[PDB]
RNA sequence: GGGCUUCAACGCCC
RNA sequence: GGGCUUCAACGCCC
């Protein structure tokens, strides 16, 4: 399954992006979160877990083993990393840290062989890195209801489909509304972040005959 | 909206077990969950439980399950079912902790003392129970084992077939590898949700996603 | 140098 | 005793 990247601007994907991400690094160093540095301070801008938990929930599912999916995270201070389709994420949030520290220092993680790039800072804003013919959407509590199956088969055969998550506990659903067509709800209940994802993926697997 | 418990043997709901999931408490002189982070170096010294520490995994299950509309809708219990044989009541309303630090404290004192009580109620949130899973089981309940080698199944499908009377109990191998026999002698068949192997959290998803469609749930 | 892993990097082991 | 928290219990703070 070819390797969708922000390069290619054709081919018709869902693409993910995951707002206000907690990823701050703290000297000591490692990922800056609630559990060790619950004392040292606000515990919402330091929720990574969130991030690391969605990762796991969005690069396990069948429509990104089908290469339809494409994750980008953007974090509560603005940084943008673009995530490799075929990256296996660490399990642990542990591990998961390791790595998040490292590339935020390096600004990219390689592959010990191949050239091409598992996880990369690119540069803002997020627009100039998406496909041409591509609908942009917020989630939000705050929004009329929908069904993914629906919504994501009314559009054009060219058009892909970018949905702004918020990687975080609580707040405005307003992270994207410079960029965003319409803002829309997947639940009359308040949904966790990773959750919201699933029911994405899960809806576009189904409207796209996924497997 | 009534909280659903084994006690009640009728309503038609859907219940997750997460099977052979790997819950052990570690002595160090404090107690914590055995793990694969903090105790690769000591499993592997023993020469094995080599990924028998994956905590993480039901963690991340239970997460997803509670945190999803069939559960904020009422519809779903959750039981899990250790790979010592020890099982667990999940009281549907529990706010289960978001890390897992948070966790292994709470299911170490879980284990050391039976039960998880709320501080003002006398249900509790957690429950350990008698085996087998199947006395506290609904009546007329379907009972399957998901697995990436049996026949490949439409969720929402295979859930209209269901009489109306009658709930689905799915078994789920809260694990990184391992055949998928942890429940054989309980359930009436197997069933793949993908063409893929997934992730024991992803597996639950699908299922409830599609249990969603199919039962009316937004 | 060699290895472990639902965790190329990370995190560990020899 | 009081408090914090997508984390009654847990884990923290006073
Ligand atoms: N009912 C719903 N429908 C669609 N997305 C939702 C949702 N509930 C929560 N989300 C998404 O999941 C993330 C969790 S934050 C949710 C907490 C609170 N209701 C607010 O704030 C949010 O960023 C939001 O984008
Ligand atoms: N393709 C698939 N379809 C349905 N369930 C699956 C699946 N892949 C994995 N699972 C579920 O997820 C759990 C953990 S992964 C299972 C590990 C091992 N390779 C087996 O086989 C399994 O117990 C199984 O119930
Ligand atoms: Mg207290």
């Amino acid at each position: 399954p070819p390797v969708l990247t922000s390069k290619d601007k054709i081919t018709k994907r869902m693409i993910v992006v995951l707002a206000m991400a907690s990823l701050e690094t703290h000297k000591i160093y490692v990922l800056l979160n609630c559990d060790d540095h619950q004392g040292l301070l606000d515990i919402s801008e330091a929720r990574p877990d969130i991030t690391h938990q969605c990762l796991l929930t969005l690069l396990d599912s069948p429509i990104n083993k089908a290469g339809k999916l494409q994750v980008y995270i953007q974090t509560s201070r603005g940084i943008l990393i673009e995530v490799n389709p075929t990256v296996r994420i660490p399990r642990t949030f542990k591990r998961f840290s390791g790595l998040m520290v490292q590339l935020l220092h390096k600004l990219s993680i390689r592959s010990v062989n191949s050239e091409e790039k598992l996880l990369k800072v690119i540069k803002n804003p997020i627009t100039d890195h998406l496909p041409t013919k591509c609908r942009k959407v917020t989630l939000s509590f705050d929004a009329p209801v929908i069904r993914v199956q629906d919504y994501i088969e009314k559009l054009d055969d060219d058009e892909s489909i970018c949905v702004f998550v918020g990687a975080m506990a609580r707040g405005k659903d307003n992270f994207a509304d410079e960029y965003v067509d319409e803002k829309v709800g997947l639940s009359n209940y308040p949904l966790s972040a990773s959750v919201a994802c699933s029911k994405f993926c899960h809806g576009a697997e189904d409207a796209w005959n996924i497997l």
